[PDB]
This record gives C-alpha cells, structure tokens and sequence, in this order.
C-alpha cells in the first residue's frame, strides 16, 4: 500500500463489491462521507452512461483521480458492473 | 441540435479481470475489441505486464503501441479477485491517441 498503488473495486448491478484490493479498503476506511457520496454518484452515472467516467476527487491535502468503467461481461457473480480505480495524485 | 450531452466527448477505457489461472473473468466491449485485433508481440507485452503485476503485487503502468495507436496500460494486483480464492490482476487500457488532437 503506497500512493503508487491504485485502489481497485469491482461492483455488480446489485451494488455489491465483488472484488477489491488492500489499497481500496484503505482508501474507503480513510475518506469522509462527502467523498463517499461523490464516489457513489460517479458509480451510478457509469451504470447509466455505460462508458468511462474520470473525475477529480479533491480533498483537503489529498487529491484523487477516480476512474469508473462499465462492464457488460462477468463470468460468475454478476451480469454487469463498474470497475473503479482510484489514483492518489497529491 | 444541442442536447444534454453536447459537451461530452465519449471516452472508453478497456477493462480486463484476470485470475490466478490467467483466465479472463471479466471484460468490457473495448477490451474485447483490443483482444480481437491485437498482434502477437503486443499480446506478449500485455501478458508480461500482467505477469509482473502478479509478482510485484502492486500497480504497473506501461506504454503499449497497437496498430499505431498509443495506449497506456495499468495493471493492479488483487489478492482475492473471485469468491473461490484466486488472486488476480485488473487491467485498464487508456487510448492516448484518442486523448490527443493530432487527428484533427
């Protein structure tokens, strides 16, 4: 876990997390409710747009670039979803 | 006319999920397109980056040319990518040729 590791989450149509790495777990435990709501909004937009959304989530003293991409194809445990990647730019 | 999306340039990254068995367990259409059109050397470079990520267990970023276009590939390690317990790598591929304006 470093600012050089990206946070990754996979989320299915049911809004269940079906995969995550340590860095995503860490990011989620260390961000506030406003940032979480911003993230949720971006995820919801990606389900709708069905394309890639890329947004800055500027914190106080921290700066993340959040990418969310729509996935139509999942082997087991999902039909569709969104893959979230979070890069700490600071 | 003007609509809700007039100011949006519709961008798409390629996404692949790969388990311990080196099987693709998830993908989007753009990644499918990449894979259907990829040369053998580019495929080996992609595979190599994935292999390096299984080893490093952190995020790798590399430039990859495919059919003259400039891609940036990011690969990140996932300790448990599926419910059965396999680790994996999430691959995201960004088209930088599309980012640029040289085709105008």
């Amino acid at each position: 876990i470093n600012s050089m590791v990206e946070g990754v989450l996979g989320i299915n149509e049911s809004r269940q997390i079906i995969l995550s790495n340590k860095m995503a777990n860490d990011i989620m435990d260390n961000i506030d409710e406003d940032a979480k709501a911003f993230l949720l909004r971006q995820i919801e937009d990606t389900f709708k747009s069905k394309q890639t959304e890329m947004r800055d989530l500027e914190m106080n003293t921290r700066f993340f670039v959040v990418t969310t991409s729509y996935i139509d194809k999942i082997e087991q445990g999902g039909k569709s979803g969104v893959v979230v990647t979070v890069r700490d730019m600071t």
